[PDB]
């Protein structure tokens, strides 16, 4: 389908770059960003992210997801309320500028809130002696990285359905390091050898392209 | 030792929550942030982070590290230059508001640059279907968290390989990578050989982390 981005910022620019090859619509009030937006691989809709009519024009209804990052947390929350009037099921991902506004965004309808400064501050605290942890985080989240983090869903009828982590022996078989399994609303990091996989489970792993393809085929 | 923070923002506020117990000096020009800075646990120094005299009284010389986060790109650069006039080796970690200034920051002397909007933008792109990757980055940076453990001189594993070390089964800590020199080796091969100085990046619970520390300690009287 398509993804809709509300607001044009250093965060949303990086997001668009990472969605290369995907259809994207960017909705913003500053008409001067159209060229960069087009060059960046997306369609640009000039409008107000807090206005239902404009959110509808940017094709919010039925979108795979809507990403929101307006200049202010107050503007961001108004946009979320607006999206929910159009599609109460579409996934909404919003950026919070200040920690004190996170819950407000969730209440408005955000399914996920990303707080750049909370992540940066935590990384700052972990970088007093060296920068390996920050390096790890920034790199595995990049689609272009040689060894990156991938999400692989366990399809219905998978050979691993009902199979334990131990028996799946994924790392030796694929080369992919399993960091966690997403099931329902939670994430199980380093699942016990006992853990039994289920269809619908999301395997979070790290590996090179080759190893990733192997995991997909294995799964 | 002690850590110095230049400037004040939501990022340094969060950093402080993480550095509790450690001695921290915050140097900032807007006197309006003094209240919050003291409540966060840091000693406050009102001054110009771009001025050598103010950086010196904030204890930059000999610090463990200096974290720099100023709104101005130019000011961040000026701050780094000031730090380098005082201490040529102290670790400098700077925040970049815009991707385009990352290299100017390194040119000035920053050892590391953190780009909040790059990390956020990538997480946005990875969160289209679900939020597990974001859930990961959160749960690990704050039962199980990511940790760095240095291989000491004369360490038991100093010379042993990943296959032989079988650290995950022995400690329960999952090894996500090894830091050596200035390169990070993610998921070290079976043939990889631990060396003194290496930094092991792992995810585990406090007890599993402790097991790793002892499994890695040096054989010294
Ligand atoms: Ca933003
Ligand atoms: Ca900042």
């Amino acid at each position: 389908r398509h993804v809709v981005i509300c607001g044009w910022s250093e965060s949303t620019l990086e997001c668009l770059r990472e969605l290369r090859g995907s259809e994207v619509f960017v909705l913003a009030e500053d008409e001067n960003v159209r060229k960069k937006v087009l060059r960046s691989g997306a369609n640009f809709v000039h409008g107000d992210p807090t206005r239902v009519s404009d959110l509808e024009k940017a094709n919010v209804r039925g979108a795979r997801a809507v990403i929101v990052d307006l200049e202010s947390d107050s503007e961001t929350i108004h946009c979320i309320l607006g999206i929910r009037k159009i599609d109460e099921s579409v996934r909404i991902i919003a950026e919070a500028e200040r920690y004190e506004n996170i819950e407000q965004l969730r209440m408005a309808g955000a399914d996920q809130v990303i707080s750049p400064f909370v992540i940066s501050g935590r990384l700052m605290s972990r970088s007093i002696d060296d920068g390996y942890e920050a390096m790890f985080v920034q790199d595995v989240l990049a689609e272009e990285s040689t060894r990156r983090m991938v999400e692989v869903p366990i399809p219905e009828g998978s050979k691993l359905e009902g199979v334990s982590v131990l028996d799946a022996d994924i790392h030796d078989v694929t080369g992919v390091i399993i960091i966690g399994v997403g099931r329902g609303d939670e994430l199980i990091i380093d699942p016990p050898r006992d853990y039994s996989f289920r269809a619908g489970d999301i395997i979070l792993g790290i590996g090179k392209p080759e190893e990733i393809e192997r995991l997909k085929n294995y799964i």
